């Protein structure tokens, strides 16, 4: 067709009103399309209408004819004559009597010529076809206002209808390809005797040749050859750029060096991606033996190239950063380093846990059963991460370890949780983090404990101290009714630890007490969750498990008492003590983090039970080897729901990589929730700047973060500046608000200011899909 | 104890540094707490790097004794003199040697009297006691201002250290309850002579009585009773001030009206409740005989209260809203009618599904049978709403039919989708939405149709056209190689509709050509998905149907096809022919969306199935009603896990109310999403200001919004102003951006700003659950 042309370049004017007679089909005022109802006296309504609404923001109006209106043959120009005298901004008619020639000829005959400039300079230049796609001529504008060119009109960039409207007086025309105004380009070299020069401004020898031959021409009209001032300025510039250009592009080509890259305008690309290093070799099958690295095809081809598996790049109307100039080709290498050097594509290339052999599945199931010794076999006395040398701390992330025994202690069906008013605090904490009521009754000794055991009539009483056998021995003495009621007693070593030291300390104290040994029951497992995970992702963990047609014993069960669900002064709605007393009989332990290694050993030497042990089970890999080592388990193949969510996660990977990329993120959590977020972060491609960490734990200096402290969320501010995401719980609310970072994800707890933090589901290939998802769209809100 | 008297009073102190000598256990400057590590010598260490760290920031420091350290013995006031010498910054000492006395004496000994106020008016008063709990003390703030009077110190409040140390010249004290300082009040009258008023300020009687007094007490200390001139103007404000609340309370007053409280200081809220014409009438048969309409008990019973199914209202310090003066009672009522009058609570209160007589869900399936002939009984013509009288369409959300056509046809597996370049635009918005390739191959009719055939090797072929029978016919006729591929011709009539019209025309043309009657197949239902409903949802949709033990036939099954998945120029994914073809052996047919009843029809009078609709499966009512009849066609009883989340929905609702209530909301969108979407939010409190359809819909006049009218998104900008939220596709970031409205939720086609968009579940409990969060975090996060 013609319009398109005549679209393709008149539309991009960004102070002035399109209006589209006829149909959508076919079809920063600049973003405000008018479309006439499906017909000249309607046009003439619409064309006042639309004049007398957007007054004062507008400069004037474009009728468009479409291949609709054309076929009705209502002539624009009849309307434009009959409508102008009445509203005086002015109306330029786009009609049918190369779609590059009409854009040209309206310009000339009704735009071009209409006022002179209010400056013109002695070096004024019209840049012809410059789309300003992404501001690559606002890397080229720089450049000329330091040359001392004034560019009098850029057309369909960020074109201003009076800009366009001073092309009359200026010296050299400059067509920066879209050549088919060329027709233009030579009409206004006959009538206002303005040499054009047809050039390219992508890399440094096409960006040399543009800027000599231009310093020639200007130099020929302003002054003479003689005399030369431009081609000396133009030499100076450019030397002092390109020595800058290739001083930022080093690093850059030493990451981009020896790389492969297939090639599907086409010779400027081309010659920049040799100059950055990448070896151009010119379908599955051909691309293995090609052994691809990067696909240059930049066109919308895209999806296809995506779903190859491969890294892949795109240079056309469709980029979102300016690859013109200097500026604009350090950005594409720094785009270029952003897709090939991502962490995400040896995890995407490796092998699915369905097509893996035998023996490589046997090896991940080894290593998930070491785990727990290997964490054991750990002790922290070597540990190169800093202990914290501060004398007072502020803005303690360090919660008591009471807190995590009352959280391990509510996921107990009919628990009496006894601490041994200063324990309220715990109580409003835990209940604002869920939304839920929690019992902590607080406490002559013997007493007390039977009155409670008559109040409320529990099958278990849990009492945690930190820094009494005899005495718990004296209440069952003195009164043997209530002999049956097991008693769980919790100790923390030092009053300095936090919510994880606590709950894996509750934890192994019900392991060691409750559970009775007997004949292994195949099909049951026995899954100890970490305190990081939410109630949603423990039932997710429950439903994991029994699609694989094993019966899992999850101690504690927070997803059915703190989860929202609708009264005793006990603890209801977590697992039972028959369900924890079976729990002996297991064919495995299943442990989610390495604080809770010690307790699938303290069962792995009560029974003989194997252990399997897992740090995270978000990331595609990690989530892949809690598969291999549940199929191990039951004998059964993985399920096809799990294959589908792999693919969907793979796909949001590769489609979400771009966010993630070189971006600066400052992590503050609890030990395992940080290794888990810390290591997903680093595998999608962000460069972690802080690891702070609440507690000395094992694995910390293994983290792929830059510096890695043990410290409060006041360290947090001092170490998280100039991060573009902070991740925390609410209190971190502080140092964000503190250092402008807008971009905060609320993880671990507490969680009070949002609402649903207990039931943010990030386990498996779903949760790892809403974690990406949910930081992809903070960096995209936030940027 | 006694520390936590000094700390609940000193603590609140804004711009003063608090050193909390001992451990965290038992433990805006104001929210910097610091703690010691686990003496008397690293108390001096860190009193010192706290003041050289926090200087210029903090105008003094407590150092207060815990029972940790008190048992230590480590003697604060010997590190208080062995320090200050040091760093001037005053450091006060809170020791052990009513918790209320202790604060009251350091603050007397130490703080009151070092610094002659800078302005002394002729009317300063010191209010002790009062907290400024979510701004109480802001509301009496410019009453005392319009009044002449000097709130010279505001004890524990945004009390200023520099403004308590200028108590020692004042006239009056008023204790504002917290009376235990009584003590600090006799101590200031024996010493500086300022008499104390115990005053409460809760209600319009005990403001008045408060008013009276102060006024008389500062007439005899300024000037004397006689030449009264606070009493006159006392009595002037009081006149003005209560007029101007009762009728602001009138409008209140007549929506709570013989409304019935339970209550669980005491007598003002009483008297307030009592004012607004609340009867009082003073444990579930008990409520069940009491009737109750709401609970204020304003206790931290909060959690039980809430799960006793009530409207439940705190009047604590936990409250986030002022009640204190005439603003802070308008604020009283307005809370307590939000809370009250909620559209959640006769909802939450219903019969369950697994609940109800046999009757009721006789009675409601056949409601949802009728739902098609209802749809189709209704015509047009009667309806009261707006036909767009404009002549130019800005900012049109009209996506064009051929969009939902291709959405349709890309449902379905080996799919050729044939228009008949202008082509392209369709695949680009469909792409960005799904990121996702799409196959939209364009068209001598029969040649070129012979091609394709032949080229793709397809078992269907998808025709549209807008505005040829014997030309189809043709193709098969000359070429009966090929005649077995069906072709599926679908006509959307006037060029005059959206993506909604489109799908349900090819969705009909594809029901009345593919399906061929059978035997009825038990356990089989055909699901109709509408065209609002992302891939997640279809999929959640099939899990569903899944779990009664139904079969799912989904026409079209987009939830494979365009959603994350891992090549041929076909559609793949979709839902192959063969099963389109036994879905015309359905027991029951279930559409989801108004627009396509005719489409259930169509197989109807076919073969003569039940058709079963249901407009919405979001909120709690109508994914009840979907489960009803899930069970009916069914046969078998609703699985239990969906019980649970119908009980995690209901929590979820109960406590996210507080942010929807009577918030301003304009939805624009196309008319099944914008039905859905304008339902729930109507049903969870909000006021919807406006509702903005694409198209002429029916039952657009009966939803719950005050402005109803078929527009594009530039009477959005029209007519959400003063709206907190806005619902509409990615081009709505224009009218947000424009009225200030920070809180923009992205639905329906096309969403091309945020990742994630096609994978968000908004059906049944959970999906409901996931809209209620991300709608109640929207509202957190721009308030
Ligand atoms: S309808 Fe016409 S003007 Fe529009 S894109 Fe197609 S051939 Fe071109
Ligand atoms: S430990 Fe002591 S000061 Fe702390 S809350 Fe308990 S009794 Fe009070």
């Amino acid at each position: 067709c013609a319009y398109d042309g005549a679209r393709v370049v008149l539309m991009p004017i960004t102070d002035v009103i399109h209006l589209v007679h006829g149909p959508i089909a076919c079809a920063q005022l600049y973003r405000r399309g008018f479309t006439t109802e499906m017909g000249e006296k309607k046009l003439y309504r619409a064309i006042l209408e639309l004049a007398e609404r957007y007054e004062g923001q507008a400069k004037a109006m474009f009728v468009y004819a479409t291949c609709v209106t054309a076929m009705t043959g209502d002539d624009v120009e009849a309307v434009c004559a009959a409508a102008g005298k009445k509203v005086a901004i002015p109306l330029i008619p786009v009609n049918t009597p190369i779609g590059n020639r009409l854009a040209g000829e309206v310009l000339f005959k009704h735009v071009i010529g209409t006022a002179e400039p209010p400056v013109l300079g002695e070096y004024p230049i019209n840049l012809i076809g410059e789309y300003n796609i992404a501001g690559d001529l606002w890397g080229m504008l720089p450049l000329f206002e330091r040359l001392g060119i004034q560019v009098l009109s850029c057309f369909s960039g960020d074109a201003t209808f009076e800009e366009l409207r001073y092309a009359h007086r200026a010296k050299l025309n400059i067509i920066i390809c879209s050549k088919s105004l060329t027709n233009l380009a030579r009409k206004m070299q006959k009538n206002y005797g303005m040499p054009y020069l047809e050039e390219s401004f992508y890399g440094m020898t096409d960006t040399a040749k543009a800027l000599r031959d231009i310093a020639r021409e200007l130099d020929d009209a302003v002054g003479g050859l003689e005399k030369r001032i431009m081609q000396d300025r133009v030499e100076k510039l450019l030397e002092e750029e390109e020595a800058t250009c290739r001083e930022r592009l080093a690093p850059y080509r030493a990451r981009l060096e020896g790389k492969r890259s297939v090639l599907f305008k086409t010779w400027s690309m081309v010659n920049a991606l040799r100059e950055l290093g990448v070896e151009i070799l010119a379908l599955l099958q051909v691309m293995y033996d090609k052994m691809p690295d990067l696909i240059v095809a930049g066109g919308k081809t895209k999806f296809l190239a995506l779903k190859t598996k491969t890294p892949f790049l795109d240079i056309n109307h469709g980029r979102s950063h300016p690859y013109a100039g200097y500026e604009g080709m350090v950005t594409f290498a720094k785009q270029l380093d952003l897709t090939v050097n991502n962490p995400i594509w040896p995890v995407l290339n490796a092998k699915a846990p369905w097509e893996k052999t035998e023996e490589e599945l046997t090896a991940a199931v080894a290593l998930a059963a070491g785990h727990a010794r290997a964490c054991l076999d750990e002790d922290l006395k070597d540990s190169t991460v800093k202990v914290p040398a501060k004398n007072a701390t502020v803005n303690p992330q360090k919660n008591s370890p009471a807190l995590g025994a009352t959280l391990a202690y509510l996921g107990i069906d009919q628990m009496l949780a006894l601490l041994h008013g200063c324990s309220t605090f715990i109580r409003l904490q835990l209940s604002r983090h869920f939304k839920e009521p929690v019992a902590l009754n607080s406490t002559n000794l013997k007493k007390g404990l039977k009155k409670v055991i008559e109040k409320f009539s529990p099958e278990v009483v849990g009492v945690m101290t930190s820094g009494v056998r005899s005495a718990i021995v004296h209440f069952r003495q003195e009164y043997p009714e209530h002999d049956g009621v097991p008693v769980v007693w919790a100790s923390t070593p030092d009053y300095c630890g936090s919510l994880q030291e606590g709950y894996a300390a509750t934890v192994e104290a019900i392991v060691r007490s409750v559970p009775e040994p007997g004949e292994t029951i195949p099909g049951q497992v026995t899954v100890l969750p970490g305190a990081h995970l939410t109630p949603a992702d423990v039932e997710e963990v429950r439903e994991l498990c029994e699609a694989f047609g094993l019966d899992p014993i999850i101690v504690p069960d927070i997803a059915n008492a703190l989860d929202g669900h609708i009264v005793s002064p006990l603890s209801t709605g977590g697992v039972s003590m028959a369900r924890i007393r079976q729990a002996g009989q297991s064919a495995a332990t299943l442990f989610i983090g390495d604080s809770l290694a010690k307790a699938a050993e303290a069962m792995t030497e009560r029974c003989g039970m194997p252990s399997y042990g897992f740090t995270s089970l978000t990331g595609l890999a990690q989530v892949d080897r809690f598969m291999e080592t549940l199929a191990a388990i039951a004998g059964r193949p993985i399920p096809e729901k799990f294959r589908r969510w792999r693919s969907r996660l793979m796909d949001a990977m590769v489609d979400s990589h771009y966010q993630f990329g070189l971006k600066k993120v400052t992590v503050a959590l609890e030990g395992d929730n940080l290794k888990t977020l810390v290591n997903f972060l680093a595998g999608m491609g962000c460069e972690i700047q802080a690891a702070i960490a609440a507690t000395r734990v094992r694995g910390l200096d293994g983290l792929p973060a830059r510096d890695i402290f043990v410290g409060d969320l006041e360290d947090l501010e001092t170490a998280a500046r100039g991060s573009d995401l902070i991740v925390a719980n609410s209190n971190g609310r502080q140092a964000a608000a503190k250092l402008g970072i807008k971009a905060h994800l609320r993880a671990g707890l507490p969680v009070f200011d949002r609402l649903g933090a207990h039931q943010k589901m990030w386990v498996g290939y779903r949760g790892t899909m809403n974690l990406l998802f949910e930081t992809a769209n903070l960096f995209q809100a936030n940027a």
